[PDB]
C-alpha cells in the first residue's frame, strides 16, 4: 500500500524488491524504477508517462488501465502480465517479454514493439493506428497465437512480424487518410496458419509474406501488394 516519496526514498536506497506492492493510482511520471522487480505487483490506474521502466522484472503484475503514455519497458519481463485497456500510446517496447499478457483494448498507437514478444497475448479490439508522431512499428514481433481480433492495425509497420497461428479476425490492416493514407505494411511477415477471416487488407503490402494454410475466408484483399507472397494453397504470387 506504498506512496510516490516512499518509492523513491526506497529505490534510491538501493531496494530493487518490490514483488506484489500495492501502487494503485501512483503518479511516477518522468521518473525511473529501472531493473526494478515488481512481479505480482498492482500497478492498476498508475501514471507512469514517460518513465523508465526498462529491464524491470514485471512477471504476472496488473497494470490495467495504467497511463503509460511513451513509457520505457525496452527489456522488460511482464510475462502473463495484465494491460488490459492499457494506455501505451508511443511506449517503447523494444524487446519487450509480453508473453500470453492481456492487452485487450489497450492502446499501443505510434509504440515501437520492435523485437517484442507478444505470443499467445490477448490484442482484441486494441489500438494500432499511429499517434500523431509515428506509425506503430512491429518490425520482428512475435505474435504467435496471438488473438488480435477486431484490432485496428491501420498504417502498422510489420515487417519479418511472425503471426503464425495467430486469430486476425475482423482484423483492420487497411490504410489510414490521417496517415499519409499508409496502408499496414507485411513484407516478410509470416502468417502461417493464420486466421485472416474477414480481415481488412485493402492495399495491404504483403510482398513476400507467407500466408500458407491461411483463412481468407471473406478478407477484404482488393488492391493488396501480394508480389512474392507464398499464398494459402503454397502457390506464389
Amino acid at each position: 500500500h506504498m506512496n510516490v516519496g516512499e518509492i523513491l526514498r526506497h529505490y534510491a536506497a538501493g531496494k530493487r524488491n518490490f514483488q506484489h506492492i500495492n501502487l494503485q493510482e501512483i503518479e511516477l511520471t518522468n521518473a525511473s524504477l529501472t531493473g526494478a522487480d515488481l512481479s505480482y505487483a498492482d500497478l492498476r490506474q498508475t501514471r507512469l508517462g514517460k518513465s523508465n521502466f526498462s529491464h524491470t522484472c514485471l512477471r504476472e503484475a496488473d497494470l490495467s488501465e495504467a497511463i503509460l503514455w511513451g513509457i520505457d519497458l525496452s527489456e522488460a519481463d511482464l510475462y502473463r502480465a495484465i494491460l488490459r485497456e492499457a494506455d501505451l500510446t508511443g511506449a517503447k517496447l523494444v524487446k519487450t517479454r509480453l508473453e500470453e499478457a492481456n492487452l485487450i483494448k489497450a492502446s499501443l498507437c505510434g509504440a515501437n514493439l520492435n523485437s517484442a514478444n507478444l505470443s499467445r497475448c490477448l490484442l482484441f479490439q486494441a489500438d494500432l493506428r499511429p499517434s500523431s508522431n509515428q506509425r506503430t512499428d512491429l518490425g520482428y514481433v512475435l505474435l504467435t497465437g496471438a488473438d488480435l481480433s477486431y484490432a485496428d492495425l491501420r498504417a502498422a509497420s510489420l515487417h519479418h512480424a511472425n503471426l503464425d497461428g495467430a486469430k486476425l479476425c475482423r482484423a483492420n490492416f487497411g490504410r489510414t487518410i490521417q496517415w499519409g493514407n499508409l496502408a499496414a505494411d507485411l513484407s516478410g511477415a509470416s502468417l502461417q496458419g493464420a486466421d485472416l477471416s474477414y480481415a481488412n487488407l485493402e492495399s495491404a503490402i504483403l510482398r513476400k509474406a507467407n500466408l500458407q494454410g491461411a483463412d481468407l475466408t471473406g478478407a477484404i484483399l482488393k488492391d493488396a501488394e501480394l508480389k512474392g507472397a507464398i499464398m494459402p494453397d503454397g502457390s506464389i504470387h
